[PDB]
């Protein structure tokens, strides 16, 4: 529940809580950097890739 | 779209596609191992942790 969380929309807050996302690590592509659903989806996809490639 | 996907419920299939989840890697806790939403959530949370420690 950091600054990124304060600035996120209720729906994005909820998604980040559900899946353990630190929104400070997500690159927002909305207006003025606002985090969009597809931004969290891209972050999660890439995390899963790196995790499955890791030993 | 593997066998794990074939056996998953429509909402779990949609979730796996949206977040790039290989459902064969998710341990289901529903009846007979059916994958539940909270299982996908747990898998994603731990994946993020594993990706950071790498
Ligand atoms: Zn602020």
């Amino acid at each position: 529940e950091n600054d990124a969380y304060v600035h996120a929309t209720p729906l994005i807050r909820r998604l980040a809580r559900e899946f353990g996302v630190n929104l400070a690590k997500v690159k927002g592509t909305g207006r003025k950097g606002r985090i969009l659903r597809e931004d969290v989806q891209a972050y999660v996809k890439e995390a899963i890739k790196r995790a499955e490639a890791a030993p």
